[PDB]
């Protein structure tokens, strides 16, 4: 009955916004009562935080597998987890941004691991200058969290068609591009 | 008097959200009634639409200004246009940007400005290319939508101290480094 409810809030963000669907909406679809509903989940929000914390995890994992196993693929394949993660789950990514502005809980999650993914992107920087394949230019940790905001901006407003944006079709082309000229370039 | 009330607006937003101001606190600022402030705004959320517009026009003027009259430098001046003015009306930034989620009047300007900003960057770009100076690498204005969203992200993030962000201190030269490397990097 949670899976359900977590499908259910997912199928509905598709079509509106968190504010626009009820708690009554969720149980309907997930075949409960309300009362029931709020034995799982205390509010819609919540419901959303977990939908949210589901697809950044998926995103670590990805990046932790692929951490495990030329300089313009790696990087590419390392950009393409989010492209494909967060672009899998467009209506929970929409959501979830909006949500930064009035939960803590949700303002709290993309923070960690926002600072994760640029520790781990600064780390590879750090690694590339150390082998001789990458020039010591701008502290790589700043580099890092430049690449990584401009990321999510970049990723999120393509996925979302808002006006200005890359097309989605052309967005991980033009990223890999300004990871591997800034990293590599004098 | 509408001078007043938009200083005033300007002020209490150093201290607090606009959730948090009322008509009362603009108009007792401001040294007039109530509903002598609604015959100059019909609502606090038009004192903050007028605010980013004075900026956001602040910003656009600076442009066209040195657009009128070394590459690494060229750049930097440019952007330091964005830096000095989003960095010298930081409250009004801030909710401005928040207002984008809930004003259609915000979203359009913020829309509209950013639309005319990546159009200059890009037919720039062009000019290098065209001179021979830049490498036809990717498209031009894919380049320049990409670039402009990494400084709307990374400066606002930077001027909120947001986790994560750029300190503020270094956020010029991270940007300057990001957009040289990407424009005339092979
Ligand atoms: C495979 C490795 C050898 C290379 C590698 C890629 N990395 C990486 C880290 C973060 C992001 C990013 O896009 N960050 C914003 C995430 C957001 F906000 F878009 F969702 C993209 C790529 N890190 N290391
Ligand atoms: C002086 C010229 C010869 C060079 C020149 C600089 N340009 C420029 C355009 C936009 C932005 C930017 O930062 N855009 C986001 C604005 C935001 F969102 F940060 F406020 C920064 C620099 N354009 N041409």
């Amino acid at each position: 009955r949670e899976l359900a409810i977590l499908a259910t809030a997912e199928n509905l963000l598709e079509d509106r916004p968190l504010a626009d669907i009820s708690v009554d909406d969720l149980a309907k679809g997930a075949g409960i009562s309300r009362p029931t509903f709020y034995f799982y989940f205390p509010s819609k929000e919540a419901v959303l935080l977990t939908l949210l914390d589901r697809v950044v995890n998926q995103a670590d994992m990805a990046l932790q597998t692929l951490a495990e196993n030329d300089r313009e693929n790696m990087w590419r394949t390392g950009i393409n987890v989010f492209f494909e993660t967060f672009g899998s789950h467009k209506a929970v990514t929409r959501a979830g941004q909006a949500a930064r502005a009035t939960s803590v809980e949700v303002a709290e999650l993309w923070s960690t691991f926002m600072q994760k993914w640029i520790a781990y992107t600064a780390a590879v920087i750090d690694a590339e200058r150390d082998r001789g394949a990458a020039p010591r230019t701008l502290p790589a940790h700043e580099l890092a969290t430049a690449l990584n905001l401009m990321n999510e901006r970049t990723l999120f407003a393509s996925f979302a068609g808002e006006q200005p944006s890359v097309p989605e079709a052309r967005v991980l082309d033009t990223l890999v591009h300004i990871w591997v000229t800034s990293i590599y370039g004098e």
